[PDB]
């Protein structure tokens, strides 16, 4: 304290990220059960073609999720917090569809895939634009100042 | 600047955390170490049980820890920052278990697995309290004022 | 809202993590490019050692990502903005050297794969310091307090 607070600028964020870890947690507990089904024990992440979907489908999750949240967050610091969170939740939504796809076959991980990628580089493009909202005026007014500079002339 | 700063509100949550990153590093360390030991040169994950064990360990960590991450900011904003600093303290001491337990064997990486998942789930569990504490009242309140109306009655 | 942001005082750091969101993207791409060219059809992560390779360079940087951004942050806020973002863009740098370098050979990995490693060292140190900064004054007076204490003596 600190006599005000900032969740109020970054809950619908917050909300959709513990949303992302509860689906990863969800992920996980399939894999373990793929590992019962399929008899798979730790270490060891070969078998079956159905447990090796499943695994790899939790896997290639766990790998984008940080790309996800660092988006995520500077999308919706920079860019704005709602577009960000609605962004995220179709991101997500398109996860859960990509790793039930794959658990089902290769190629039906493939729709949900692509929706993900979309929203994903959806999240992307608005952390450029924030980004280059904070940086390039004040870049271009110093490059114009530097220019001006000329003066004790014109 | 900025006449204030927020660190104050964040510091525990942020010694946890690269607390957390020096666990991991400690694991990375670990594996090459264990590469050295029973000859396992990259790239290649597979050899001798007790390699693919460690390196199993660091891998799962690996995947946990921007869920850990993640919830405990969540929760350490949303909820309360020290107690959410605890459980990710109790989170990290049982990972550190985990990882020690299943470089000796499989089976000893369980116990401190179930402490880890349980620091875990309640992070989870705060983060999801702090964002209901947050949400829940507005959401109410707008509720009861579209149903108050009826007016010009009663 | 809020009539004032902290935007300010953390936009470098979030340019040099949409940077490592932007790279990480690259190295996906430079995996899918490689199950092309060496025909390896997901799931199943084992083909000719290039394809290993490059995919294990992916896989090595994903598990470090997250392990940056926490320490970037860290450092950008409890240390300073401008050396932390330093440190990142000479890491994510590093980290284009190492995925190359480890897509020709595992042995041209190494050089940038150290780079990588030493700007990590700096960003925890930093991190550490900082920390250390916040804390140590106040844990140092609260010690000496009460020891003061004697009293009602000297
Ligand atoms: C908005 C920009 C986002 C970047 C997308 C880049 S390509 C897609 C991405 N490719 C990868 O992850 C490559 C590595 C992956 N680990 C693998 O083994 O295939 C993927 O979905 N892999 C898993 C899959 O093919 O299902
Ligand atoms: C609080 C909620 C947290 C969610 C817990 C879900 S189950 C536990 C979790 N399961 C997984 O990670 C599955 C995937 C893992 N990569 C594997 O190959 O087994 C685990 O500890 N795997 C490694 C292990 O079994 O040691
Ligand atoms: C500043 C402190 C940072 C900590 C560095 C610790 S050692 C380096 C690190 N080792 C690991 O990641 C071990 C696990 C890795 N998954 C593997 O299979 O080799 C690495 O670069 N592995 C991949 C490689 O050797 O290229
Ligand atoms: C590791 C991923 C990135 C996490 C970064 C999140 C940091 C947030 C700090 C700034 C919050 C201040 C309020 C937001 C300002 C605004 O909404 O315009
Ligand atoms: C990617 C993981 C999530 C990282 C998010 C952290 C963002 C922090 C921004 C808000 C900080 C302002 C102070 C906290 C307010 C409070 O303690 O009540
Ligand atoms: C999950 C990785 C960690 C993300 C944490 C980032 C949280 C930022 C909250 C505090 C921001 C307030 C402004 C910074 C203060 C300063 O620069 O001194
Ligand atoms: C524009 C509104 C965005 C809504 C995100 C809410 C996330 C709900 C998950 C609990
Ligand atoms: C102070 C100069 C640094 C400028 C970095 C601009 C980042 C743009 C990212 C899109
Ligand atoms: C801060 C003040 C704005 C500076 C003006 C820069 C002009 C170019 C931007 C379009
Ligand atoms: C309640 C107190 C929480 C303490 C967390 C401190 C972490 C120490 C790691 C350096
Ligand atoms: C503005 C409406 C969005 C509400 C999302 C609530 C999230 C609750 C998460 C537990
Ligand atoms: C902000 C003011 C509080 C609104 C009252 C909502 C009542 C239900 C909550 C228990
Ligand atoms: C000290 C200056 C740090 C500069 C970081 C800018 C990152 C550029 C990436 C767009
Ligand atoms: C309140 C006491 C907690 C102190 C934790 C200090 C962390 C130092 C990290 C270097
Ligand atoms: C907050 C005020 C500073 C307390 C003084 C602590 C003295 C030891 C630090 C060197
Ligand atoms: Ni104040
Ligand atoms: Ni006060
Ligand atoms: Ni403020
Ligand atoms: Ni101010
Ligand atoms: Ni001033
Ligand atoms: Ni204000
Ligand atoms: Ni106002």
């Amino acid at each position: 304290h600190h006599h005000h607070h900032h969740k109020d600028e970054v809950a619908l964020l917050a909300a959709v990220t513990l949303l992302g870890v509860l689906l990863q947690a969800y992920f996980s507990l399939q894999v373990i059960s793929a590992r019962r089904a399929f008899r798979v024990s730790p270490p060891l992440t070969t078998g079956p073609p159905e447990f090796e979907r499943v695994y790899r489908a939790q896997v290639n999750c766990s790998e984008y999720f940080p790309l996800f949240l660092a988006t995520l967050w500077v999308a919706g610091i920079f860019f704005h917090e709602g577009a960000a969170a609605l962004c995220g939740l179709v991101y997500l939504f398109a996860r859960l569809r990509y790793f039930q796809g794959y658990a089902r076959s290769a190629q039906l991980r493939l729709a949900p895939l692509y929706a993900s990628a979309r929203a994903l580089a959806l999240l992307v493009a608005l952390a450029a634009l924030g980004l280059l909202a904070h940086f390039l005026p004040a870049a271009l007014r110093a490059a114009l100042l530097g220019r001006l500079r000329t003066l004790l002339p014109w």
